């Protein structure tokens, strides 16, 4: 499913997101927007480490969920990354609320750090009553 802006806001909220571990909603709203463009079904192969990254917040195989064929892998969310790609983002979120409670918190995404780290991302929930 392609979820709208403010539809996705509304879900994330609900789902308890905002200020989870001290990341605001907005900030889970540009990292969708950036990884996925607020996709549930992409998919991206990494051909350099053989790993895939699923979903909407496009979690990677390596550590995160079980995808069988990744090397060395682990599966800290203890999820087949197939539930992952479903269009009920419950499972997703309860994945992305393990990743940040990794020490490295929300910056463990190289797409936060270039674009939304330090910026002004209001705009992402603008409107949405959240």
């Amino acid at each position: 499913k392609v979820f709208e802006r403010c539809e996705l806001a509304r879900t994330l909220k609900r789902l308890g997101m905002d200020g989870y571990r001290g990341i605001s909603l907005a900030n889970w709203m540009c990292l969708a927007k950036w990884e996925s463009g607020y996709n549930t079904r992409a998919t991206n192969y990494n051909a350099g480490d053989r790993s895939t990254d699923y979903g909407i917040f496009q979690i990677n195989s390596r550590y995160w969920c079980n995808d069988g064929k990744t090397p060395g892998a682990v599966n800290a969310c203890h999820l087949s990354c197939s539930a992952l790609l479903q269009d009920n983002i419950a499972p997703a979120v309860a994945c992305a609320k393990r990743v940040v409670r990794d020490p490295q918190g929300i910056r463990a995404w190289v797409a936060w750090r270039n674009r939304c780290q330090n910026r002004d991302v209001r705009q992402y929930v603008q409107g949405c009553g959240v």
